[PDB]
């Protein structure tokens, strides 16, 4: 039969991540520079590698060091494929001891020379022949393979970059997939589209083409289930089976009662109505209360809502004649952490699995959903926990206590999206603590704390640089609005030792 | 491809600062929109086929004489209406309502009779946070109409006609400032005049693709080429669609960033393939303005040289037909002489791919083809360049400072997440010098706006120790600085460039 | 040395908000003073002396009847009268004038004469930046009158009779907000009204303990000594003018900050040789607050616990004829509000005179009388701290483990506070703690601190402090990096109003 | 003949500097703790030591290392005159090489306290620890015999010591500085209950002390002060005012280059307010036509000292049978780290009285406050000499010092509205002769850009620009706009010191 035509993934990369935590921006740079890329431990079989067929190979950083005994080593392969290899910090440490060189044991900014412009500096510079470069400060290159010519180095590291250029063996001592190096993008996308030939096929209009073509293929005529939560990734998978298979797809949505401000009616309005989705609602608000009545561990509060929302979708489920498919959100950093019964429903329902997203990054998602024509708002919404507000309201959750912080939630959201600073945090929340203070006769009422943070990663954030005016703005409108809110404070708790929920 | 246009929304434009607003909302929304003056003709009206028409606000008064009012073919044509403000001012005077009357504030509606526009929304149970529009109000609905929300200063907060199909609001759903605005525009397009939602980037994509190749055919297209994002995306579109047809002339001025010219090529020619012609114009443009104070004098100077240069090297060009500019649907709307300001030799059909297109849609187009996000968001760089960044006299000597410490700003902007956070950045090399330790050396200035307009701006909220990290590496790595400043004054009264 | 109070000025308060800060205004510029009622009876306005009489503002309207007026008294004792907002407009009523009915803001005004009031002064070129109360205006100046300011929108600004010596302006010359206030009351208490410049610390401090050694005699004086700036005060004054006859006694009520009563030793006893009883009471306060969690029964508790320690301490002394206070002007002043409205509150079988050495003095005078006795900054700058101690900083029920952990949490606040140079540009600040957990980094689960941090000149309105950003977070990384009881640590954003500074 | 007592110097601590930044930080803290304090460099003479007769000594830090070549050693009597010595850092390292020790060539620390001597006392931060402002570098290897280990870290086993039979102490921390949580007290302890001082070191009786000190100095004769309105200076001026009354003559120039209506202020406070002769010399034309054309700074500063000097001596020669010049030296100037009077034509030869010389900043601001001067006048932010000769770029002319005036004005008014003034330690306006574009309405200004200047700081040897609240400071460029139509555009300097100096000139 006709089968999906995929040739916007012919030209890819293969990155073997020795342990560095930057791994996968390096994947995710060869995807924004138009190139598909997939990623994987350094002991890939060779079988894989081969079956593969890499247009270029990048070796990772990591934080081992090779003169150790059991320290790793890429798969001799690599460098006889036949094309481009490169290897950054570790990856070079290890490309030169495996080819006759030597590495001599031993992160910061640097201004690297260039000493000579192979094909991946090109053209690049910062200031004149200079490169403004991550440096990692460790091991060192002591001497270069046969064959190879050093092309910048610094006072304290000579060898900073090097390159045989006849084999197509390159290497860096810094890490160009972290925005601390300047043109990092640029030396990447010299590597994969000079050096490696690569076109740049992978786009957001040519995903589409090609995910819509595939779950077409894989579904048929078939039904298709979808838990349907409303964030980015729920949303971006409800759409894109929406275009592809229409009225075949059918959604459940369920209010767990720890939602925000009329959060279901908000997602019936966008995918029942606006887009004509089908869309099941299960109001569940007083189930998940019995279920957490009383229940003041964290650790216990999670367990029995993930544990109540999966027999509520199950029971949904159950409902429903003929459904074939079950789709989830899952994106590709679940897939490379898996690697390091369907939908956890019980064994009464057996679905087979549709996961459109599974093979894109958060950003591409992003991007996807916007190419469909998904406003703003959704798609670059900050992330909700799945246990939602039963892990921002401290101890027992009580019916009291969610209504009065929806209330304060959401006019902290209103703040946040008027002055612009929404979208200038990574995450945004209010907490409900059970404890009170005075305020002016003299009442005696709830403490309302607000968490926002800066973050890329999520491994790392900083509590947000919000405006003091803003701050004092919110402050105000939450104690003058809420009758049982006396006070208002900000955590300024950074991540790391604090985390970014508070349960 | 032409069906996504099918769908369509009037704008008719009585002379509210928000009024493109309410028409970048509804291609928000999904649906094709246009933005006209009130006064446009029943017959445009009639020919512009639309499924539902939404009358703005403006700064009138309905019974002052001579105000604005909407043609009457507008309650005639038997699709539904949306008046906001003003629009629902004139909206009910005339159809037999009485207007009383009377700034700008946040608003708690309440709502009491849930219409197709209110539908199911609410902030607050039964409520609306609104931006409301305080001064006149209507003081008799129509016959026909029913009260749909009220504040106590304002009893006639929302009205609908939902036989005819007449909706009005008296706070602007068109502002973010009213939390379910997008929402309750959403219900109008949709719910209420049936639209659909095919106004989306794959879609528009495949329609201007295909009008260029029409408009085009097999001829060739001249393009000035900046790396600004229109610019770049025009590029992309014409790529795609004309392929080697397209000849791109970019000019190094002498008057950009550090690299800036490298980096248009190395995108442009090398990654993308375009065909560039680089015009190195560094030394032209500094001979020009050598000796030259006056920052008009220094604006008129660039914009003619740079016209020169370009004529020049289109001359050398053999069968263009068209030249392609990066117009957007604002420099149409406000528009409501020789192609490109060229001399008269040069004679060339306009191709305008972004023409009916606003600045966000533009980006959304660039991101689906593939364009990083570097260049899509990409804060805008003034024609003159750092012509007006640099106080009286442009001298190589400071050009060169400047792009260093420029560069260094950017870095560190770009490092720490902030560059994002801030709608315009750069440095000014200001004249002037100073003591530092002894150095005697001149003075940067750091320029930062948060502005959503660029009407008005206020100076960036950056933070301390950002700001303290950006002086000490300009101050560390250039010599020839002394001191770094910040300038902490915002739009009005002073300007975003300083020249 | 009681000539320092022989030149005096007599403040009539009309019920401004700023009534009280004329009269500190003019102690600053040298001159004693002091503030009543605007009904101040005429007995007690001539046996008071004054050389000059001020007017203060008030929230009143003089075309409204049943509004206050100022005995004409005021405008018949031959010395010179200061107006300032209502104060001029009844000054020009009761003078023969008319006010015409009419919020503050900023205000350039134009000077059109140079009286003695005005003098040479200026901000621009014959303008005074002023803060003016707009609303009513003077729209028939009495006779014997001159304008002598204007705007645009107030015609009349300023006014004065040379003659009688009468003067009024329409802005609040003691505000900061007004540019040249001080320059203008030192014209009207120096210039205008001749006092002199003897109401100085130096001289204040001759007079106080020239005045105690005459009412305490050879007897025996008890001080309960806190350690904040009132009692520090009191303690130095009498140690300087009784000595061996001051007995202290401090009390360690377990809700204190971390090492706070070794330090009232260190610095009293054994720096100062004043004689101070130690009474450790923790676990007396502890066992009286274990299982209370009513913040005014907590309160209650405290204050109830407090006075029978202070009570059996006392009896142990032999022969104490006098207690002394720190109590201080604001703590007496009569205000047109206030006016509208045993010793020590000990047990009967102690019955003790009252000392009360601060009794006539604003807190800033306070401060400068203990820097000139060489008191240190430290001492002399603290930050108020409520009399329930930790007792209101720990919400809900009082014990131990929150005490200590607070107290450790408080300490790093302070230590960056007064590391850094922030300490002194906040009025007050103090960690709370609050018995809530959150999850931190192995998993903690522990409590989370908050700290409280407020700008203010009066408590009176208080805004959340503008601590820097890589302040704050300096701090919260200690709190959690060094007590391992601490998960994560809040700010409060709340500003005064519609927050109160302290949480219970 | 009756001469002053000088009761409350009598206690008294030698300070030994042997380089630190921090040394003065030394003798201010025990000042700060009542007893009388001189600082000499560690070379001080036996002469000159035993004359001193001091109660305690205490040896500072220093950046050297005791087993380099040519490092310095306290002079040996130190620690044979039977009193009590306290080492910090350096100090502590040099005892212990003197004293048959070993030692073994910046950060916070909490020590461990391991046993209580005089010094440590009942004090603590933590318990039994003290948190600290510690000197990594050179250490203790081996404390010399009859001392104890008293407090020690993981990394620091030395971190402080005493032999409490000589009664000599030693810290490896600074207790000088703000970063030692404990420093003021532990110093306490050693010059109170370790030295036995007392603390008759007090504002109120330095101004007895030192007003009789000046009566026996002049007598009846004439004292000429030049008076800038500075805080020294306002506080020489009510000293000598109340030690002579009409005796003293000041003279106030206005050399075209201060604030706005400052010569005035001048005159208002000491002349009217406090009844003190005041000559002043308006002399703005003759400074103005001197800076004509120069427009390099150092040439400016220069010229505005040398025309200074000159209008103060045509001054001072109008007065008759004056023997005396006061200045309002104080001893940060005079002190010992490790020519005609005034600096005046040869013409004039006055004896010169210095109230403040023993004096720190500190103190000085005491004494004002003492005497009952006004909180502004105490508190106010130091000013150059040159005035806005150094905060105009280049070339000075009467339309830029008016407009900065202005600027400046605006600046200090919301300032003080706001209580930020004395949340800084330095601020001002800068005159920058370039121009930027402004919008007024449908108009175009193009004018001058002021520059905003203020910092945060103790010593002024580093200082950080100023947190200031980001709308205070949108409040005070938008009024320095809307006000002064000379103004287009205002800046805030974001340079730290260093690499930036405070001033720009
Ligand atoms: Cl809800
Ligand atoms: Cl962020
Ligand atoms: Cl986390
Ligand atoms: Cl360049
Ligand atoms: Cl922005
Ligand atoms: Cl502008
Ligand atoms: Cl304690
Ligand atoms: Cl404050
Ligand atoms: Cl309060
Ligand atoms: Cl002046
Ligand atoms: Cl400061
Ligand atoms: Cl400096
Ligand atoms: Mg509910
Ligand atoms: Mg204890």
């Amino acid at each position: 039969h006709m089968t999906t035509n995929t040739q916007i993934t012919e030209d890819r990369i293969l990155i073997l991540d020795f342990g560095s935590q930057y791994s996968q921006l390096i994947a995710r740079r060869v995807r924004e520079a138009g190139v598909y890329s997939e990623m994987y431990a350094f002991d890939m079989s060779e079988e894989d590698i081969r079956a593969f067929k890499p247009n270029g190979i990048i070796l990772s950083g990591g934080p081992e060091s090779v003169h150790e005994e059991g320290s790793p080593r890429a798969p001799q392969v690599v460098f006889e494929l036949g094309v481009p290899v490169l290897g950054i910090c570790y990856g070079l440490q290890t490309m030169s001891e495996q080819l006759g060189g030597k590495v001599e044991p031993g992160f910061g900014y640097a201004e690297v020379d260039i000493v000579k412009r192979d094909q991946l500096i090109g053209n690049l510079q910062d200031r004149e022949n200079q490169l403004h470069v991550w440096m990692s400060h460790g091991d060192k290159v002591s001497q270069i393979p046969e064959g190879f010519t050093i092309t910048a180095s610094t006072p304290s590291c000579p060898v900073a970059a090097v390159s045989d250029e006849t084999r197509r063996f390159y290497g860096v001592q810094f890490h160009p997939e972290v925005t601390h190096t300047a043109k990092g993008e640029e030396l990447l996308s010299n590597f994969v589209h000079k050096i490696c030939g690569c076109g740049g096929l992978w786009t957001p209009e040519h995903i589409i083409d090609l995910r819509v073509e595939q779950l077409r293929e894989q579904i048929g005529n078939e039904k298709v289930l979808l838990g349907l939560s409303g964030g980015v990734d729920s949303s971006v998978v409800a759409a894109l089976l929406h275009k592809a298979i229409g009225d075949q797809l059918t959604c459940v949505f369920v209010d767990n009662g720890l939602l925000r401000l009329n959060e279901g009616d908000q997602v019936m309005q966008m995918f029942a109505e606006n887009m004509g989705i089908r869309v099941i609602r299960a109001d569940a608000e007083a189930r998940f209360l019995n279920a957490l009545a009383g229940v003041t561990d964290p650790e216990a509060k999670r367990k029995i809502i993930g544990r109540e929302f999966i027999e509520v979708f199950a029971e949904e489920a159950r409902k429903l004649d003929g459904v074939k498919f079950l789709a989830q959100g899952t994106i590709y950093p679940d897939v490379i952490e898996s690697a390091a019964n369907v939908g956890g429903l019980p064994d009464d329902l057996a679905f087979e699995l549709v996961e459109p997203l599974r093979d894109l990054f958060k950003d591409e998602v992003r991007k996807l959903g916007t190419t469909l024509g998904l406003p703003h708002s959704m798609i670059y919404r900050h992330p909700f926990p799945g246990p939602g507000l039963g892990v921002r309201i401290l101890g027992e959750v009580k019916k009291e206590y969610a209504d009065i912080l929806r209330l304060a939630d959401d006019i902290f959201m209103q703040e946040l999206r008027d002055s612009g600073w929404y979208d200038k945090t990574a995450q945004a929340f209010a907490v409900f603590q059970p404890v009170k203070s005075v305020g002016v006769g003299r009442r005696y009422a709830w403490v309302i704390a607000l968490r926002a943070v800066e973050t890329v990663d999520f491994m790392t954030a900083r509590f947000a640089h919000l405006p003091y005016e803003l701050v004092d703005k919110i402050s105000t409108r939450i104690m003058n609005e809420i009758k049982d809110v006396s006070r208002v404070v900000y955590d300024v708790s950074s991540k790391p030792p604090a985390t970014i929920e508070w349960e």
